[PDB]
């Protein structure tokens, strides 16, 4: 898609651990972190964090059941987030992110650290703005 | 101060818990979270997260010993962060943030949740842009 308030939220798996990945669809900018379990409370808390940092209007996911828990619904309610309906499911940051994590994996002991390193690398890599520059440009324009 | 890459990082205490608070000095925009202990590894991990999300050039603090641990130094090294020298120590988001947390405290069970709610409220409150609008404007301008 490409509206500036649209984000996509999914979980991946690596080293037996769960990584929550959010993508700002218009820019390719990512936020990701290892979470202790793939549960509604983790997703809800992550969304509240995300929404305080960026103007999150709608969220999409590739696993719709992710958004059925009462706790997640309460988080979208409180932050005024709606579900996104304009992106069809047609069955990949996850693998690109995983590629980077593999590249920097030995630079740190804990997977959670490597994930943040990969997020950093991803957001700053120019390809010609970087995703990090694109998101702030997109958002600022949309404000003014 | 007011250069766009300057952040300030401090910890506060509430309900026997530790809250790490980072302020983008130019805008007043905040990121904050409860951390399990006031240690170097927590600070280092937080800085890496922060640096992947915003262009962090220099960091200041009101407790200089916060930045003496080897792990913190390694995080600033990896992310290319330097210590800020242009802000003198003259002995307050912490209390403003605490005010908001008090106001929304019953809206959630866990302090960590209320903290994210307070961060959200703080960043979006207009007073006339909001801190959230100011930071992206400041950064985007500085890019172009
Ligand atoms: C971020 C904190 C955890 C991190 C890790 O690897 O997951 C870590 C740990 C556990 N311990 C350390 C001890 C010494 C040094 Cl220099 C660095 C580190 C680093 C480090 C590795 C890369 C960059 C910064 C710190
Ligand atoms: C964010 C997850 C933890 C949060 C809390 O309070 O710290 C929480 C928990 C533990 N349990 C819940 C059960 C039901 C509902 Cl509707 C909401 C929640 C909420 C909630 C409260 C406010 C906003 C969203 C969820
Ligand atoms: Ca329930
Ligand atoms: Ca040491």
């Amino acid at each position: 898609d490409c509206s500036p308030g649209i984000w996509q939220l999914d979980c991946t798996h690596l080293e037996g651990k769960v990584i929550l990945v959010a993508v700002h669809v218009a820019s390719g900018y990512i936020e990701a972190e290892v979470i202790p379990a793939e549960t509604g409370q983790e997703t809800a808390y992550f969304l509240l964090k995300l929404a305080g940092r960026w103007p999150v209007k709608t969220v999409h996911t590739d696993n719709g059941s992710n958004f059925t828990s009462t706790t997640v619904k309460a988080a979208c309610w409180w932050a005024g987030i709606k579900q996104e309906f304009g992106i069809p499911y047609n069955p990949s940051m996850n693998k690109e992110l995983k590629k980077i994590i593999g590249q920097v994996r030995d630079q740190a002991e804990h997977l959670k650290t490597a994930v943040q390193m990969a997020v950093f690398i991803h957001n700053k890599k120019r390809k010609g703005y970087s995703a990090g520059e694109r998101i702030v440009d997109i958002i600022a324009t949309d404000i003014q």
